[PDB]
């Protein structure tokens, strides 16, 4: 019980900042995650032996894809850590427990392909799960790992608390389906403005947790520019592979996924920042004022992409 994780001084300090990059040393990522659980939840939230076995089984079930990989999982969990630590009193003990685990698990067994590609391929997962195809799969994989012998990190929870945390995790992972983000944020925008937003209303909390999940999932756009720019390469490496596989099915891919149209990427990023990222962090900042640094960092990166177009880099 008296065993803390301690990070080197630079990491101890920078891990608290929204724009923290977890670095290229894969062997430090489990420790970084446990550190965040301990400060965010408590040294008592999970049996360390069970947590460590859970983390390593989750790691093993992420694939060697350019972007939707183990580093993404830990990166998304860290953004959630930063949101939770800057909003100390707004979240229940169960929520803090559930949401870091949800973020670590949210892309389990990702193959580097969109729901659209699974559907056009006629992948079996598309038959099993007609909407949020990969996200239902990710939740399924999370449940499977929790049910491995010695992997049930929620064992000390009562039966009702166990049902509540699995429900928090299921909704959180489904919410990472970007197709669902647009309507979720629209409803949150309406509720904030008409003043009807009520954090004691479970359906309202669900919506707010959904937006937090989108914010954490997209957090590549809230890093310092050199991290954002280098991460963009990894995201486009997957999209360009999917575009190649679309062409193999005899379907012209959307320009975003066509490696023949690399020139259009800067303009595609503006659309994304304007249509998705900025609105996401804006609505999040309205509901949770201390998440403003995410919106400010996102705005800084929008300005960097505008400079790429203007040939200034
Ligand atoms: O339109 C799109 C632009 C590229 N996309 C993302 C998604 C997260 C982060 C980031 F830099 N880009 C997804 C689709
Ligand atoms: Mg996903
Ligand atoms: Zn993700």
């Amino acid at each position: 019980g008296l065993m803390q994780f301690t990070l080197p001084v630079r990491l101890c300090k920078e891990i608290e900042l929204f724009h923290f990059d977890i670095g290229p040393f894969e062997n430090m990522w489990p420790g970084i995650f446990v550190y965040m659980v301990h400060r965010s939840c408590g040294t008592s939230c999970f049996e360390l032996e069970k947590l460590c076995r859970f983390i390593m089984s989750v790691k093993k079930n992420y694939r060697r894809v350019p972007y939707h990989n183990w580093k993404h999982a830990v990166t998304v969990a860290h953004c959630m850590y930063a949101i939770l630590q800057n909003n100390h009193t707004l979240f229940t003990d169960l929520e803090r427990k559930g949401l870091l685990i949800a973020c670590l698990c949210h892309d389990l067994d990702h193959r580097g392909f969109s729901n659209s590609y699974l559907q056009k391929f006629d992948h079996p997962l598309a038959a099993l799960y007609s909407t949020s195809t990969m996200e239902q799969h990710h939740f399924s994989q999370t449940v499977s790992i929790l049910q491995l012998e010695g992997h049930n990190i929620f064992s000390t929870l009562s039966s009702s608390e166990y049902e509540q945390v699995l429900e928090i995790i299921r909704k959180a992972i489904i919410a990472t389906d970007l197709a669902l983000y647009f309507g979720n944020r629209k409803q949150l925008e309406e509720m904030y403005q008409t003043g009807s937003l009520n954090l004691n209303n479970q359906s309202h909390r669900d919506r707010v947790i959904g937006l937090m999940m989108t914010a954490c999932d997209l957090c590549s756009v809230t890093k310092l520019w050199p991290v954002t720019k280098l991460t963009a390469n990894d995201i486009y490496a997957e999209f360009w592979a999917e575009g190649d596989e679309m062409k193999k099915l005899g379907i012209q891919p959307i320009p975003m996924m066509d490696r023949d149209k690399k020139d259009e990427v800067p303009q595609g990023q503006l659309g994304f920042y304007n249509a998705v990222a900025i609105p996401c962090y804006t609505t999040l900042t309205q509901i949770l004022p201390p998440t403003e640094p995410l919106l400010k960092a996102c705005r800084d990166n929008l300005s960097q992409w505008e400079k790429v177009i203007r040939g200034e880099e």
